[PDB]
This record gives structure tokens, sequence and C-alpha cells, in this order.
């Protein structure tokens, strides 16, 4: 689709069989989701932004579906204010900025 | 233009005759710029992100030019690592997300 930015670009994702909403975020390098149990082994990591650093769990090779498009990649899980879809997965689904 | 997301979407902006670089950021509601001393009246404000909150100064009605495109609006100034262009100015330049 083409998404305008008058409101926040929140979409539905599917992951681990759940439905969530997430934010399509060109200002993020990585994907961060709220705390949840995913299958698989994980590594403790840190990530930062405005305000500082949070501890997350890194999950590799996770399948995720974003408005019906599949992406397979790294997800960080942890105490984020909002579910963030970053540039690591936006590129997989062919996302660009246009003006 | 069409900007791809392989790298961070940094573009050149002009603010006050000064050129700078800034991140085009669909996940930010607000525009946030590195410390500088603008003329005009400011409000104190706090904005949040991943690790918590920072203190910023709010300027209103600031003109910025983003890749030859003018936008006018509110800007927050503070101790940010990166200049961030958020949806408040991105919408004015006609910027969309496409996939
Ligand atoms: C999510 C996280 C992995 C990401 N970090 C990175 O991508 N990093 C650290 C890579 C990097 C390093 C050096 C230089 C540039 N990039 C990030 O926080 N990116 C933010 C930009 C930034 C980078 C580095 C250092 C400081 C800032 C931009 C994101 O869009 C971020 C996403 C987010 C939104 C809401 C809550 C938490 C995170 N926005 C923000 O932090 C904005 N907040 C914001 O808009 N709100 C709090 C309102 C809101 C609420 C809900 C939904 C949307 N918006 C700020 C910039 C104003």
């Amino acid at each position: 689709p083409q998404i305008t930015l008058w409101q926040r670009p929140l979409v539905t994702i599917k992951i681990g069989g759940q439905l969530k909403e997430a934010l399509l975020d060109t200002g993020a390098d990585d994907t961060v989701l709220e705390e949840m149990s995913l299958p698989g082994r994980w590594k403790p990591k840190m990530i930062g932004g405005i305000g500082g650093f949070i501890k997350v769990r890194q999950y590799d090779q996770i399948l995720i579906e974003i408005c019906g498009h599949k992406a397979i990649g790294t997800v960080l899980v942890g105490p984020t204010p909002v579910n963030i879809i970053g540039r690591n997965l936006l590129t997989q689904i062919g996302c660009t900025l246009n003006f």
C-alpha cells in the first residue's frame, strides 16, 4: 500500500500465531517488540534510543508477517513503549520512503 | 525522490541558511534537533523514547527545508545524538511509505 503519515503508521503484524499492532519505523535500525514468549533460544542484548538503554532478548531467524508480507529475521523482545518494526525487516518487505 | 532503507535515511536539511543532516523518521511524532541557539520564544518540554525521557526546548513555527522542500512547524531542541525529522514535518513534504 501507500501509507500517509497524518496519523501514526501502525499496522497489524502476525508473529508466533499472535496478532499485534506495530509501528513502521524508518528511524529504527532494529525491530523491538513488547515482552512475549517466543519459541527458541535467545541472547541478552542492549539497545538504545531517546532516554537511554534497555535490556532485550534477541531472537534470530523469526518469521513474521507484515500486512500479509513475510519477513524472516531478528526480533528483539523487551520493555518497549510500542511495538517497533525497524529497517532490518522493512527492507525485506520492499519498503521505501517516497516524496 | 524515492529513498530506500538499506542505510539510515539521512538527508540534508536547511535550517537558517545552515545545512545539516537529519534522519527521516516515520516513527517519531515530533521533530527533534541537536542543540542550537535559535531566536524566538520557547517552551520547556519533555519527550520520551526507548529508554526514557529527555528535556527539550520547544520552538514553534520554524521553517525547515527538506531536500528542496519547505516545511513549517514545531521543533524541539535538545541533547539528541541525531537530528530527527518526524511526521509533523514529513506530512508537509508529501512523504509516504510504500510497499
Ligand atoms: C527503537 C530503537 C531501536 C532506535 N534506535 C536506533 O535505531 N539506534 C540506536 C540506531 C542509531 C544509532 C545512532 C544514530 C542513529 N540511529 C530508536 O530509538 N530510534 C529513534 C531515533 C534515535 C536513534 C538514536 C538515538 C536517539 C534517537 C527514532 C524512533 O523512531 C523512536 C521510536 C519510538 C517511538 C515511541 C516510543 C519509543 C520509541 N522514536 C522516538 O523515540 C520518538 N518518540 C515519539 O515519537 N514518541 C514517544 C511518541 C510516540 C508514541 C507512540 C508511537 C509513536 N510515537 C522521539 C525521537 C521523539
